[PDB]
């Protein structure tokens, strides 16, 4: 917190580093989520091509989002209040002991410009010793940006459930998500799963001509970082993306709805060739419910915490 680093560090003619660091916060109670924003210093298009975590020891988890309207203009805030008022687009997730895993060579997220995010929003989640004379913490992430066009553009394919209810006691409830893919090819290289306490497992697949290829499979009670996809999965025009979240209602007194409460989110991080690329994409439907009768057995086997 006596760093001399400077928020923008020029690197060479076309690149700069952005240091995104909590402005000296004091985590009070445990499980505390703090948020801060950082404006891109350029107006034109740039590419985020690398990330370096600068985490304290006590930092459990960090997320980085791109958006155009952070939820506060304050120095920092509590993320309970929200991340961005507009769509918060996840770019990066770090968890202690997870390998955060790198952007592949030639891949960048596109920001700035007419259609790219104007701000980053950083979230830092703290795990706290009750002495320390109000310790100041400046955890965060350094971001590497370039104005040199990248050949491959990263983006997020967000699958989410909204139609499903968990009746009390049911032990096993499936929430299924599926959409037809109709863009240029995307190549999936990482995934993140999100659910609250009732989630057991979250699985994502590419389905082509009735054959299922796993994108990724994880227990959402583990740290919600981005996990790497072993061998990147090409998703192409005509494929279906399918995801299933497995819930419990055991110990529940009343029904639980999948709506912010429970959630079934699968973040599929991809790249696409630059000239055909888009930054986002979402599925919020179950268009092919019948196909889940053929889902691989593995999508139902638990992954204990
Ligand atoms: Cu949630």
């Amino acid at each position: 917190c006596l760093g001399t680093i400077g928020p923008v560090t020029p690197l060479d003619a076309s690149d700069f580093a952005l240091d995104i660091r909590m402005p000296g916060v004091t985590p009070k109670e445990s499980d505390t989520y703090f948020c801060m924003s950082m404006r891109l210093p350029v107006d034109e298009e740039a590419f985020v091509i690398d990330f370096k975590p600068r985490a304290s020891d006590t930092v459990h988890h960090m997320l980085l989002f791109g958006c155009n309207m952070p939820s506060s203009t304050g120095s920092y805030w509590f993320c309970d209040e929200g991340t961005c008022t507009d769509k918060a687009n996840i770019l990066y997730a770090w968890a202690r002991n997870a390998p955060p895993t790198r952007l592949p060579k030639g891949v960048g997220f596109r920001v700035g410009g007419e259609t790219g995010s104007k701000y980053f929003v950083l979230q830092v989640a703290y795990g706290i010793s009750a002495f320390r004379d109000n310790h100041k913490d400046c955890s965060g992430v350094s971001v590497h940006l370039t104005r040199v066009p990248q050949p491959l553009i990263a983006g997020m394919y967000l699958m989410m459930s909204v139609d499903t209810v968990i009746p009390p006691g049911e032990k096993v409830v499936n929430a299924d998500i599926s959409c037809q893919y109709k863009m240029y090819p995307m190549h999936v290289f990482a995934y993140r799963v999100h659910t609250h306490h009732l989630g057991k497992v979250v699985s994502g697949y590419r389905v082509r001509n009735g054959q299922w290829t796993l994108i990724g499979r994880q227990n959402p009670q583990l740290p919600q970082a981005f996990y790497p996809v072993e061998h990147p999965v090409d998703v192409t025009f005509g494929d279906i993306l399918a995801a299933r979240c497995v819930f419990t209602g055991e110990g529940r007194t009343e029904a639980t709805h999948i709506g912010g409460d429970e959630m079934c989110n699968l973040y599929i991080m991809y790249y696409m060739e630059a000239k055909y690329a888009l930054s986002f994409m979402t599925c919020t439907k179950n268009v092919a419910p019948d196909m889940f009768r053929t889902i691989p057995a593995e999508a139902n086997i638990p992954i204990p915490v």
